[PDB]
């Protein structure tokens, strides 16, 4: 049937809150040096991009295939790559949608940087927190009514 | 014996898969969900007695409560990692059978999944898809 609707959007984030809450917590037990640059790199690309968030579309979805990368299980980063169009959909749709109000882009930044730090602090729970909190707000900015 | 690491990946990655499907489908299942899902706990019943093809019915009743999301990714993934699943699976239905009454234990662990979602109770439903997971886990002495 082809999958550009608001239902396959409605269900892309529906399943990435569970993929990437999973992910963050055993990224927060598991991160090593590594992983946190490939994190740290990605922020540092998105807050260059504030100002214009048709770039930040692949630094958006970079910080998020690192964070399950350091998940060190091969399965993780795969599903992924599997659903790499499906992300890309969802994070361009929702990028576009935030730079119509001013400023919503530095509180969504905030909402990645939340997810870092708390893998950094190794805190599983809090970072699986903050992940379901990045997608449960950008639904919710989208109106999607999960 | 060697692929011990392999399997908790598999089993790392079902329990969040699996975990947030299960709550899925409890909000979620139909009528037609629920006898698909019955009929595959009937089908694991039965192969209390006969081991034949009891991979296949322990998958289908894992892949049933994934249709019962109605998220179409859910499915997806579990056909993708369909060759984890099975190697996963059948690893641990023959160790099971090892141990006299193992696996009428672990078909209560499948029963209490349907119990669930039936119920409509996501918390429960993904609690017990993940207890199941763990204690399939353990049985395998593997170490999340
Ligand atoms: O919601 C936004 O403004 C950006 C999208 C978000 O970064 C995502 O990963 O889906
Ligand atoms: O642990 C067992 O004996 C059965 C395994 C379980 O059904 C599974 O889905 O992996
Ligand atoms: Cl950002
Ligand atoms: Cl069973
Ligand atoms: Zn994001
Ligand atoms: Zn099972």
């Amino acid at each position: 049937a082809g999958l550009d609707d608001r239902e396959q959007l409605a269900s892309v984030y529906e399943l990435r809150m569970e993929l990437e809450g999973g992910a963050a917590a055993l990224a927060a037990r598991r991160r090593n040096a590594t992983d946190l640059a490939a994190m740290a790199e990605a922020l540092a690309a998105l807050e260059a991009n504030l100002d214009h968030p048709e770039q930040g579309v692949e630094h958006d979805i970079a910080f998020h295939v690192a964070i399950a990368a350091a998940t060190h299980n091969r399965y993780y980063q795969d599903l992924l790559q599997y659903l790499n169009l499906q992300l890309r959909l969802a994070v361009s749709t929702a990028r576009t949608n935030s730079r119509r109000q001013e400023g919503l882009t530095a509180v969504v930044h905030q909402e990645h940087v939340a997810v870092y730090d708390a893998i950094l602090a190794g805190d599983p729970d809090r970072a699986r927190l903050a992940a379901t909190r990045h997608l449960q707000q950008a639904a919710s900015r989208l109106r999607l009514d999960l």
